[PDB]
């Protein structure tokens, strides 16, 4: 599975134009970086440009990871105790502005008005509050889930791995991707009351797949089988993948199940942070679900 | 309805750009191109950009003009006689990848693998055995008005026209939506599940547990306040039963059919179509067959290339079928 190294002139070009970009647009709300985004990628190193696309357009691996990226820790600063409260954008918001250049990248940036507050780019560390993940499809209920997810490692002291899980289609048997292959499933939230779990190409198919969401209707005996054994396939190929501080993990919603394994916080501003930015490829599939034609929230 | 009008230096940079990346790319078989695509287009004028990135946005408009390229006759050449036979790609190959580049700003190019040999951008000129057709190469009959593949989950999202030429100014015909002339009433109607389209006999796995299935669909979505269409006037059918369907498809063609514009492509303009809020057609004109007859370039543009995944030979191609 691929990744891209970045030399240090890459990764201290990304950073000067994530920079100059910060100090220019200020935030997420004015509708003009929001279109300028894509225009302003095109201004990141271009091999990485190139490699990303490669890893879209050639549609065959479950992730790839950017290395090497410089994140100024100084900078950045203490890992919060609290997300929520913060004066956005925060001294990180150059990182946040990169992954958000990466999204313009592989399609659109979005989110959901009840996520995180509405914000394009999560947060991912340790709450003291929050201190109680197997893993899944991102929203697989929903047809407007994200189509990647983008995890840039601001910081990974302990190297904790995120688990991603491909499929591994030689394990099955052409019945139970038949049955995989029909609306005979119901995925849960947190017209049409079933769906497939198996799309695209039969010989190479896209999956959704949510285990402790997914149910099938008692009598249907073919697809309850077909499910377990897609679910033991997939469960027995779960890779774990570290995002090291400088490493953007992009995770193919569609090719891989991705899930976060416990660590041990220390809860003093030195704990993992990762930032999150959902990936659509397609904004206008999802427009009955968003306030106005602008805003890229859906609900 | 917006538009932009290159001054003759953009026109330069884009004409000197395109010329560029003619000299160093094979062709669109070269798969390096495709790659380069989004990157490549950033070359572009930034107020070229800009603009069909508002357009794109804004998701109001059933199309836009860029007028006032520099489309070099003397280097393009005569009209072909065909479309079948031409080395490829030939001196209007700049043009070509001009478009293609345009296709990276909105999306993605994809073709048909059934249709003018897989290129990724078809031509669109007089040819003497297609006169009586209602297609591309046809010239003396009216192109009916409809959404490019209505029927079809994966018809393009966007449809690129670049005239090469056009020196009797043939029109292009592009209608969209006025709301205001739908009832609320007609309109929730046309969002439910109430009519089917029928296939082409061009794209006659799942499409066929579909045209087997004939399931009912709507003709609006998206937005209630500003909907998408899908609209073709010769595939659709409504139940006999569903009197409210009837009445309420009735008024849909009525209005989009009050509501065709006449735009012409002249040589240097590239007509930009959403093809979820612009139906489109062409008015009939007499060809000359000698080569200096209206030529066009056109690309089909997808939002997501991978929702078609499933009727592509290989992950790799860009043709369905
Ligand atoms: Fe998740
Ligand atoms: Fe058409």
């Amino acid at each position: 599975t691929p990744s891209y190294s970045l030399t240090p002139a890459e990764a201290s070009a990304v950073a000067e134009l994530t920079l100059e970009l910060a100090a220019a647009y200020g935030s997420f709300g004015d509708p003009v970086l929001l279109r300028d985004l894509p225009r302003l990628a095109a201004r990141l190193p271009e091999g990485v440009q190139d490699f990303l696309r490669e890893f879209k357009l050639a549609d065959r691996h479950g992730h790839t990871v950017i290395r090497g990226h410089d994140f100024d820790q100084r900078r950045i600063g203490p890992t919060p105790d609290h997300w929520r409260g913060r004066v956005r954008p925060g001294p990180e918001f150059p990182e946040e502005l990169l992954l958000m250049l990466y999204s313009a990248l592989l399609g659109e940036p979005f989110g959901w008005a009840t996520q995180q507050d509405g914000h394009l780019v999560h947060d991912i560390f340790p709450i003291r509050s929050h201190e109680n993940l197997t893993w899944h499809t991102e929203d697989a209920f929903h047809p407007y889930r994200s189509d990647y997810l983008i995890l840039g490692a601001l910081r990974n002291p302990d190297h904790v791995p995120t688990t991603v899980g491909e499929l591994d289609l030689s394990s099955l048997s052409a019945e139970d991707i038949d049955v995989l292959f029909e609306p005979r499933y119901h995925i849960a939230p947190d017209e049409r009351p079933l769906g497939p779990l198996l799309y695209g190409s039969r010989l190479d198919p896209y999956m959704r797949l949510d285990p402790y969401f997914t149910s099938v209707p008692q009598d249907d005996t073919d697809a309850r089988r077909a499910y377990d054994a897609l679910f033991k396939v997939v469960d027995s190929g779960m890779r774990e993948v570290v995002a090291d501080q400088g490493d953007v993990l992009f995770i193919d919603n569609h090719r891989a199940v991705h899930g976060r394994l416990p660590f041990q916080a220390r809860y003093d501003g030195t704990d993992r942070w990762l930032k999150r930015v959902c990936v659509t490829s397609d904004l206008r599939r999802s427009r009955e679900m968003r306030a106005t034609s602008a805003t890229r929230l859906l609900g």
